[PDB]
């Protein structure tokens, strides 16, 4: 019933592999239903073509600018922020999907998957979903990261959308 969406991802235009997430939309439904939108694009914005700006190897991927390509843009299918919407769910371990944020009630776009256990983030970014299948995918793009999050090739989202 959750809804799964892939990633498929690309560095220096060269395809790197496959990453699906499962999104809690049992729990989170407003947050899932942002990602899964933005993932197809189904609203006329969203994911593809946009890069992941920020690697950290050990503690996450950044994701979800769409607008500004660097961490400053992107919007949600709501506006341009919406309402953290619970904290049912908390930061693991490596492979957890998670709102960036400036803020209470700041959520647009942008995202982080965890390679690390991240437990000081609980109920401060809303947890919403998980990868599934290509986590070794999520490894090989952190070694593209660095100590201050500069990635060393550009990685991209070449193509995304819904698998069920």
């Amino acid at each position: 019933v959750n809804p799964t969406v892939f990633f498929d991802i690309a560095v220096d235009g060269e395809p790197l592999g496959r990453v699906s997430f499962e999104l809690f939309a049992d729990k989170v439904p407003k947050t899932a239903e942002n990602f899964r939108a933005l993932s197809t694009g189904e609203k006329g914005f969203g994911y593809k073509g946009s890069c992941f700006h920020r690697i950290i190897p050990g503690f996450m991927c950044q994701g979800g600018d769409f607008t500004r390509h660097n961490g400053t843009g992107g919007k949600s299918i709501y506006g341009e922020k919406f309402e953290d919407e619970n904290f049912i769910l908390k930061h693991t371990g490596p492979g957890i999907l998670t709102m960036a944020n400036a803020g209470p009630n700041t959520n647009g776009s942008q995202f982080f998957i965890s390679t690390a256990k991240t437990e000081w983030l609980d109920g401060k970014h809303v947890v919403f979903g998980k990868v599934k299948e290509g986590m070794n995918i999520v490894e090989a793009m952190e070694r593209f990261g660095s100590r201050n999050g500069k990635t060393s090739k550009k990685i991209t989202i070449a193509d995304c959308g819904q698998l069920e």
